[PDB]
C-alpha cells in the first residue's frame, strides 16, 4: 500500500498473508481474505506459479512474532475457469484456497463478510485497502499491515478514456486514483473493505495498477468485484 497508515492489530481480522516456500524461508507474495474457517479468497494471479503455498492468519508484522499467528498449509487451489494469466484485463482474477486445517476464530481471526450478489457501490463510496505490499512504486514491502482510504470510482468514470478506458470491465471495481495512495506490488489478492449499512464488507479482490506505477493520478487501483462471483464462490465451496 502506497500512502498507507499502519493498521491497528484487530481492525481487519479477515486479512491473510499468502506466502511461498522460498528456498528454505517463506516469502509474503499476496494478500487474501478468510471467508470460511478452511477457505481463503485471493487473486488467481497469486497462484500462477506452482509453488508451495501457506496462509498466515492473525498476522500483523511479517518479520516479528505477534503472538497471534496461525500458520496453515493450502490443501487445494481453485482458480476461476475463465482466468488467463496473459489477459488480466479480461478479469476473472479470483481464486479460492482450501486450507489443510480449519483455523480458530478470535479477535484477530474472523471471517470476511461478502456482499450480496450484483451489489454495485455508489461513486465515491468509503473503502479501505489493506496489505503488506510495496509502500512506494519500486519500493519494499511493508513490515506491518498497512491501510489506505480509497473511495470508489464508478464504472462510468473508470472506463472513461482519461481513466482506465476499455481495460476495466463491469466485473471490476476501481478505487482511489488520487496519485498519493494505492495498492502496489504484494497487495494483490487482498481485500477492499467497503462500509455499507454500517458494516464493512469485502467488495474487492485487489487485482492491478498502472504499468506506469502504483500511485498514478486517474489510474485507480483495480479490483475484482466480489459481488459478480457470489454464485461461483458458493458453488465451489459446496462442491469441495
Ligand atoms: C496480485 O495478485 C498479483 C500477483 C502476482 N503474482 C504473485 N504475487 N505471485 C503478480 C502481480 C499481481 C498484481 Cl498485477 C499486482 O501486484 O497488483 C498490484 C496492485
Ligand atoms: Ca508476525
Amino acid at each position: 500500500v502506497v500512502g498507507g497508515t499502519e493498521a491497528q492489530r484487530n481492525s481487519w481480522p479477515s486479512q491473510i498473508s499468502l506466502q511461498y516456500r522460498s528456498g528454505s524461508s517463506w516469502a509474503h507474495t499476496c494478500g487474501g481474505t478468510l471467508i470460511r474457517q478452511n477457505w481463503v479468497m485471493t487473486a488467481a494471479h497469486c497462484v500462477d506459479r506452482e509453488l508451495t503455498f501457506r496462509v498466515v492468519v492473525g498476522e500483523h508484522n511479517l518479520n516479528q512474532n505477534n503472538g497471534t499467528e496461525q500458520y496453515v498449509g493450502v490443501q487445494k487451489i481453485v482458480v476461476h475457469p475463465y482466468w488467463n494469466t496473459d489477459d488480466v484485463a479480461a478479469g476473472y482474477d479470483i481464486a479460492l484456497l482450501r486450507l489443510a486445517q480449519s483455523v480458530t476464530l478470535n479477535s484477530y481471526v474472523q471471517l470476511g463478510v461478502l456482499p450480496r450478489a450484483g451489489t454495485i457501490l455508489a461513486n465515491n463510496s468509503p473503502c479501505y485497502i489493506t496489505g503488506w505490499g510495496l509502500t512506494r512504486t519500486n519500493g519494499q514491502l511493508a513490515q506491518t499491515l498497512q491501510q489506505a482510504y480509497l473511495p470508489t470510482v464508478d464504472y462510468a468514470i473508470c472506463s472513461s478514456s482519461s481513466y482506465w478506458g476499455s481495460t476495466v470491465k463491469n466485473s471490476m471495481v476501481c478505487a482511489g486514483g488520487d496519485g498519493v495512495r494505492s495498492g502496489c506490488q504484494g497487495d494483490s489478492g487482498g481485500p477492499l473493505h467497503c462500509l455499507v449499512n454500517g458494516q464493512y464488507a469485502v467488495h474487492g479482490v485487489t487485482s492491478f495498477v498502472s504499468r506506469l506505477g502504483c500511485n498514478v493520478t486517474r489510474k485507480p487501483t483495480v479490483f475484482t468485484r466480489v459481488s459478480a462471483y457470489i454464485s461461483w464462490i458458493n458453488n465451489v465451496i459446496a462442491s469441495n
